[PDB]
Order: structure tokens, then C-alpha cells, then sequence
């Protein structure tokens, strides 16, 4: 039954009519609880990238990817769905030299161009056409710079909601290094908040991956940026309580870190 569904879907995709595809799915890809139906639908974007016109690929993505929209399909297609080879639609598009599809996918809100297939390759490495590879490299570099800016905006305005959205992004897990030097300031975030003496932000950063063993551009560890104070107990040391708290936090984090960032 799965082979039948695959052949049926590919036939509709090759014909290139989205309205026809929509009707086909609505009437023949039922019920929603059929395993084969679900499995083939999950690979629809892969198959579309292989045989369908740009217009169809665009309609598929705009109709069934965004989780904020309810549709008849009743399935939110994953733009980063991995097939049995670990390939995503972007991997397929890059290998098949469909530059326009590659660019379109890279412009989508939920795209993750860092997914590795079973051979440990990213989509950009699938390119035989290096002009397409160059375009992917430039688009990634632009995104990296804009995201570094987004992160700076969020932490400098102390917007935890925004920070949550930035660090929870699958793509940012690899394109935004909380322990790396910012491309514009050259500074490392934990260090900056230690100097700012914002302990709550420091705690938040540590819980989200910030490493107390990381040295910034000046070769300084976060703990070395704490005010040079003697006392280890806040009792009767009210005027340096924040500094003591900060020192204690970083000392504890240094013990708890477990995995030191290696560069």
C-alpha cells in the first residue's frame, strides 16, 4: 500500500498542479491514522523537490509547514524531515542542483541547514555545482551575522522571552555559540554579564550552556572578572554581597560544568 501511495503522489507531483495535488490528498490520502499515508506524506517535500515545479514546492511549504495554521492535511510537514539516508529536502535540492529551491528553503523561518545526513554531511556539502554552494555559504554567513545581532539585542535589553526563542532554535544550536566571541564586539556574553554584575542573567546563561572555563578575547575567565574581594560569606558583608554571590556562583559552576568547551 505504501508503494502505491508513493507512485500516486509522484504522479501528481510530476504533473505540476497544486490544486490537483490538494484534491488528491484530500480525497485519496485518508484516513489520517493510516501509517502508510502518514509515512508517505512525511516524505512529500522530498519527492516534490525531486520532480515538481517551483510553484508546487512553494504551495506545499506555505500551506502545510507553519504550526500556527490549521489545515485539512492535519499534519505539519517538517522542513527538516530526514529520510532513511538522513537527508533533508535541502540536501536533496542541493545535490540535484535546484538552486532556486535551495535559496527558497534557506529563507524559511524554520529551516535548519546544519542537519547532518548518515554520511555526516551538511546540505552544502552535497553540491556538485559550487555556484550553488557559494550562495549557500553567503546566505549562512548573513544569517549568522544577523543572529549574533539578534542575540545581542535580546541580552542587552534583558528580554528573557526573546532569549528563550533564540536559544531554543534548532538552527541556532550550531550557528550561535554562546561561548564564542561576538563578531562585532569580540566579547563573550557570560563575561560581559559578570562585569555587569547581573547575577540572574549569569545564572540563566550558565543554565543554557555558558562555560565558566571559557576565556574571552582578553584571555580572561569569567571568575577573573569578579571584583577582587576577600570574604566568602554574605553575612555582615552587605556592601559586597553581590560580588560574593557571583564568585560563589562561578565557583559552583566550575565544579558542575563537567564538559569543558574545547577550541
Amino acid at each position: 500500500s505504501k508503494p502505491l501511495l508513493k507512485l500516486k503522489l509522484l504522479d501528481a507531483l510530476r504533473q505540476g498542479s497544486f490544486p490537483n495535488l490538494q484534491d488528491l490528498l484530500k480525497k485519496q490520502f485518508q484516513p489520517l491514522d493510516d501509517p502508510n499515508v502518514q509515512q508517505v506524506l512525511h516524505l512529500m517535500l522530498h519527492y516534490a523537490v525531486q520532480v515538481a515545479p517551483m510553484a508546487v514546492i512553494k504551495e506545499i511549504v506555505h500551506h502545510w509547514v507553519s504550526t500556527t495554521n490549521t489545515t485539512f492535511l492535519n499534519i505539519h510537514l517538517d522542513l527538516n524531515e530526514r529520510d532513511s539516508n538522513g537527508n533533508t529536502p535541502l540536501h536533496i535540492a542541493a545535490y540535484q542542483s535546484r538552486g532556486d529551491i535551495v535559496a527558497f528553503l534557506l529563507d524559511q523561518p524554520t529551516i535548519n541547514d546544519c542537519v547532518l545526513n548518515n554520511s555526516h554531511l551538511q546540505a552544502i556539502e552535497m553540491c556538485k555545482n559550487l555556484n550553488i554552494a557559494q550562495m549557500m555559504q553567503v546566505k549562512r554567513s548573513t544569517y549568522v551575522a544577523e543572529t549574533a545581532q539578534e542575540f545581542r539585542t535580546a541580552f542587552n535589553n534583558r528580554d528573557f522571552g526573546h532569549l528563550e526563542s533564540i536559544l531554543s532554535s534548532p538552527r541556532n544550536a550550531e550557528l550561535l555559540d554562546i561561548n564564542g566571541m561576538d563578531p562585532e564586539t569580540g566579547d563573550t556574553v557570560l563575561h560581559e554579564f559578570v562585569k555587569k554584575r547581573d547575577v540572574i542573567m549569569c545564572r540563566w546563561l550558565l543554565e543554557h550552556g555558558a562555560d565558566p572555563f571559557k576565556r574571552d578575547r582578553k584571555g580572561k575567565l569569567p571568575i577573573e572578572l569578579v571584583r577582587k574581594v576577600n570574604e566568602n560569606d554574605t553575612a555582615t558583608n552587605t556592601k559586597i554581597a553581590i560580588d560574593i554571590e557571583l564568585k560563589k556562583l562561578l565557583e559552583r559552576a566550575t565544579r558542575e560544568q563537567s564538559v569543558i568547551d574545547v577550541t
